[PDB]
């Protein structure tokens, strides 16, 4: 049945991670093709019974926001692009032209008459306008999740489903920084059939270029038998513009960009310019341009040559139309009809190129190689290698990872019920998709935009994170109140959210304090929900206004409680410290809640006048010389002070934890008996050279390795409670907080790099583990792949995107690190796991955003840290190209990625509330997770329509007893179900017809989308 994603080692053709350990990745001066060679062909190759095709295909690059907003771009530029384009392609019926950004072509046909719209879609319909790939934008592929990359394809392909009536089946990535499997993985389970890349290492496009393997069939890297094969192209050169489009040499391919002639303020500079074409120059013109053509031809295997025509930003007026069309028209009728080329040259689409290619193989004039990997890091030229934008804005980056859980759980919450048009769900919904989906773009996620337009990003996504939050306390409302007494205003606040951890302490005070107290409110109702498809249990903490809370559940059971101090950091101007200051009237009460899968528990927090049964007190004890006293108001126990020491923790039955007097982890002890295993965590900083190229928002450039981070004395906070225990301590630019909860402990780091230009903050993690050169990173948090550190490249290369955990191993131990934000990192030495906090610069790095970073605020970065015995565990062999997670380390990730969500009743009296919801839903297995919930119909369809995105990871056996747990069949969570339905992973093409209406579960490392149609 299902495939084995451990035990096969696949069997491919190019194997990126085998291909990177041969590679010598020299930088040689090519000649006209600077990082290739002289490109040779055979005059004779092509005749009269074989003649090359060439597609010229016009594109115009449009990024949704970089050195101005989306809305900015939008007036200035796009809006005259897309009109323009309809003009022109409507005037000039050979004429073609691609679209890919859907964010901006909805915007845009929304504003047209209906014309105009009927205009449009007869371009579309005829095929002069193609739309390749459909998605909301043309996402970052290293920092985003695969989640986002998910839902801002199926935002832009919903959309012109329903407008255009199309859904694309190839995809065009030509500005990405480096390119992701999960691309791949996620199109061909979506109905694709091709796609396109373009910004791979130089070397690596010189090393497929030789053996003529731009075209791939691209395979995920566990796949033995290939099902998941997407076929792929490799664009050759160094860009996707018209110098580096055309063939191996930009001073010729410049002077058929017909833009650059001098009135549209451009120019070629290799200093030769375009001439329009002319009866007395045609042919001199064509011999130059097909000879280019010829030669790119060379690096692919079949007859069918692919020649984009664009630029950022272009067609955009009407005399750019006419220059490019008029001069290439002219071209093509002169070497068409000169049979001694042996030529067909026209305008076509992307699909259209495909198509051909595919119809050459069939006529077994060619077969493609197989491939499996990645293609980071990316180096475009010399040592300039995009490691940087893995860390570059991490506030953002931390943003992205918290709207993707709201966007889910807001969608989930909602899917039970169908609502009235009055209560705006279906709007505040597809607003924070659309936001959320925008910032996937190239420029958003990565932090390579100018600070206006992160500016206009964080305000898009704080619309949205207030969105998600209206439709989830509506939800909860609506799914926790007696029936017949529900009575609801749309447009009111039944719950406020709590989030513990966004913005986060430190960052923003934007929690709200649960008050109490005998004259004014004895108690409060609070709310958890479990967006995770089993039964969890997960501590949770709230603020309240008196030390002297209890909780029970709904049917009045004791709850057993932990309260602590509040405590905050303060760089203190004066003494020129940075310590703890506690509230004298807020509290922390944290506790254990137990909440159904995909489903609602609820709470009471109920004052006293004295210590209650079930609560217990943490104790604080402050390490400092020069301390000065704590005073905590009606907290019971007073604040301890001591010198700086080494200290342990133990929380339960989990790890004991050993500190140094710096606060820092030194070792970790698994089990009573057992050792105490070196695991030291430490902070260093880069630095920017002072001559040659200077790191920037994109690139990496550090003046060699990093060096120490000088702690000087810091305070240390020890706060031991019988539930949660935690070390915290005041560092240079990071506040450092280890919390123990009874098993693997979290991170938080609060990191605010204030005035330090050119400084990058790295938390390395040292220990015993003999991992060599070996680590595993993720890639979008969907799939793990082997690393191999390569001293032959430089430190800046050996950087790889973390969007969701890393870690390293040997035979008998590894150490995993889980994030809750994707960030840059790598392991330099064996033994060690390092990962980029911050980074500083003052310097533009020349790849146009025309600023350093120096907008960096604090932020705060979360990680759980996983030490295990794995010489048990059943792995891949040492060839496999993948490494799996166990269930504890899986299990933290969820803990980062998709908490639990906190509901605080907003009134002073819950008139009709229930205990629980979701308590008759299936628990479903460890490995797999319900990634989406979407109802896809409105209130007046009569058959209701509910999407699903099922997703099962691979996690290691390692001996631990599986216990059975229960089927999920999605379509049966509704009741009246009256058809279940295979989908696509974007809901738009029904895929099988589900007897007895059950949607199966999937195999390992399978996603399923399913439809489930239901009658009432
Ligand atoms: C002229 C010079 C300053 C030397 C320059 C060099 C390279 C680039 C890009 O690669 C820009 C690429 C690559 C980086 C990316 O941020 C941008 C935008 O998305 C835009 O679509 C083009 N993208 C730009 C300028
Ligand atoms: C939409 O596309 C399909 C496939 O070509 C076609 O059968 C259908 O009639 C089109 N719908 C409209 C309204 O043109
Ligand atoms: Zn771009």
């Amino acid at each position: 049945q299902c495939q084995d994603v451990v035990q096969d080692v696949p069997n491919v053709d190019v194997q990126m991670l085998e291909l990177y350990d041969r590679m010598s990745f020299k930088d040689i001066d090519g000649g006209v093709w600077k990082q290739g060679w002289n490109i040779k062909y055979d005059p004779l190759k092509y005749n009269a019974h074989h003649k090359l095709k060439v597609f010229v295909v016009p594109h115009s690059h449009n990024d949704p926001g970089w050195i101005q907003t989306f809305e900015e771009y939008y007036q200035h530029d796009t809006k005259h692009i897309l009109s323009n384009a309809l003009r022109h392609l409507h005037d000039n019926p050979e004429m073609k032209f691609i679209w890919a950004e859907i964010s901006y072509f909805a915007r845009f046909y929304h504003d047209l008459g209906e014309n105009k719209k009927l205009q449009m879609k007869s371009i579309v319909k005829n095929g002069q306008l193609e739309f390749v790939t459909g998605g909301w934008v043309m996402p970052d592929e290293a920092n985003s999740h695969w989640r986002n990359v998910l839902l801002q394809l199926t935002e832009g392909q919903t959309w012109l489903k329903q407008f255009m009536n199309v859904t694309p089946t190839a995809s065009w990535a030509i500005d990405p920084f480096g390119h992701s499997p999960t691309m791949p993985y996620i199109l061909q389970k979506s109905g694709f059939k091709n796609m396109l890349i373009q910004r791979t290492h130089y070397s690596v496009k010189k090393e497929l270029a030789q053996q003529r393997q731009l075209e791939f069939l691209w395979r995920q890297i566990w796949d033995n038998k290939g099902d998941t094969a997407l076929f792929t192209h490799m664009m050759p050169f160094y860009s996707y513009d018209i110098p580096h489009t055309c063939g191996p040499d930009p001073k010729v391919c410049c002077q058929f960009d017909f833009k650059r002639m001098g009135s549209f303020g451009l120019s070629c500079p290799w200093k030769v310019p375009p001439r329009t074409i002319s009866d007395q120059n045609v042919a001199a013109r064509s011999d130059l341009l097909v000879d280019q053509w010829k030669k790119k031809a060379e690096l692919y295997r079949t007859n069918v040559l692919l020649i984009p025509l664009g630029d950022d930003f272009r067609f955009k007026q009407n005399t750019e139309w006419d220059v490019q069309r008029v001069n290439y028209e002219r071209l093509f009728e002169h070497i068409n009809s000169q049979a001694h080329f042996n030529v067909q040259a026209q305008f076509g689409t992307l699909q259209e190129y495909f198509d051909a290619v595919h119809q050459a193989e069939r006529a077994g004039q060619a077969e493609f190689p197989t491939l499996s990997g990645d293609f980071f890091t990316y180096a475009d030229r010399s040592d300039n290698y995009w490691s940087g934008y893995y860390t570059s804005r991490p506030y953002h980056k931390r943003m992205d990872r918290v709207l993707m859980h709201y966007v889910r759980a807001a969608e989930m919450l909602s899917a039970w019920h169908s609502w009235d048009g009055m209560a705006r769900i279906e709007e505040r919904l597809e607003q924070a998709r659309r936001e959320l989906s925008l910032f996937q773009h190239h420029d958003g996620i990565t932090g390579t935009a100018k600070t206006h337009v992160v500016v206009d990003y964080e305000q898009r996504m704080q619309e949205a994170l207030k969105a998600c939050q209206m439709v989830m306390q509506q939800s909860v409302y609506r799914l926790l109140t007696k029936p017949s007494i529900y009575s609801p205003d749309f447009s009111f606040s039944y719950f406020t959210l709590d989030d513990s951890r966004w913005p986060g302490s430190g960052v923003e005070d934007s929690r709200t304090t649960i008050i109490l107290g005998e004259d004014i409110l004895p108690s409060k109702h609070v709310v958890m929900h479990n967006t995770l498809p089993h039964w969890r249990e997960q501590l949770v903490d709230f603020y309240v206004s008196s030390p002297f809370v209890s909780v029970t559940d709904l049917a009045n059971n004791p709850v057993e409680a932990q309260v602590s101090p509040v405590w905050s950091w303060h760089h203190d101007t004066l003494t020129k410290t940075i310590h703890p200051q506690g509230s004298t009237t807020k509290y922390r009460i944290i506790f254990k809640a137990r909440v159904p899968p995909m489903g609602l528990a609820t709470y009471v927090l109920t004052i006293s006048d004295s210590k209650p049964e079930h609560t217990s007190y943490a104790s604080n004890l402050l390490l400092r010389k020069n301390p000065t006293s704590l005073p905590l108001g009606q907290y019971p126990e007073d604040v301890k002070f001591g010198d700086p020491r080494e200290i342990s923790l133990r929380v339960g039955n989990g790890p004991t934890l050993a500190f140094s007097e710096q606060g820092l982890l030194k070792s970790i002890q698994l089990t009573q008996d057992s050792p105490h295993v070196p695991v030291h965590f430490k902070f260093l900083k880069y630095g920017v050279r002072s001559h040659g190229d200077r790191s920037g928002a994109y690139l990496f450039l550090p003046n060699g390795p990093a060096s120490p981070v000088e702690l000087g004395q810091p305070v240390v906070l020890v706060t031991k409670g019988k539930l949660e225990s935690s070390v915290s301590v005041g560092l240079p630019s990071v506040v450092h907080q280890t919390i123990m909860r009874g098993g693997a402990p979290e991170i938080r780091n609060l990191v605010d790099i204030g005035s330090l230009d050119n400084t990058e903050i790295v938390m390395r993690l040292e220990t015993h583990i003999d991992s060599g050169d070996i680590f595993y990173t993720d890639l979008n948090g969907l799939q793990f792949i082997k690393r191999r550190r390569l001293d032959k490249l430089p430190l800046q290369a050996n950087y790889y995107p973390i969007p969701s955990g890393m870690f390293i191993e040997d035979a008998n131990t590894r150490l995993t690190l889980l994030t809750g934000q994707p960030l840059g990192g790598s392991s330099l030495a064996s033994g060690e796991l390092e990962i980029m906090q911050d980074r500083r610069l003052a310097s533009d790095d020349e790849r146009g955003l025309g600023q350093g970073v120096l907008d960096n605020k604090p932020v705060l970065h979360i990680y759980r840290l996983v030490l295990e015995k794995v010489n048990n565990c059943v792995r891949p062999s040492k060839l496999h190209p993948a490494g799996y997670l166990t269930s504890a380390a899986h299990k933290a990730s969820q803990s980062l990625l998709d908490p639990l969500d906190k509901f605080i009743f907003a009134e002073n009296e819950w008139i009709g509330a229930q205990g629980q919801f979701g308590g008759d839903h299936p628990s479903a297995r460890e490995d797999l997770d319900v990634s989406v919930m979407r109802r896809l119909t409105k209130s007046s369809a009569k058959t209701q329509r509910v999407g699903y995105v099922l997703h099962r990871t691979n996690l290691m056996q390692c001996g631990t007893p599986e216990e059975h747990t229960q089927k999920l069949d999605v379509c049966h969570l509704l009741p009246n179900v009256a058809r279940c339905e295979r989908t696509t992973l974007t809901f738009l093409q029904n895929l099988e017809h589900l007897d007895g209406m059950v949607a199966p579960e999937v195999c390992p490392m399978e996603t399923a989308a399913y439809v489930s149609s239901h009658s009432s």
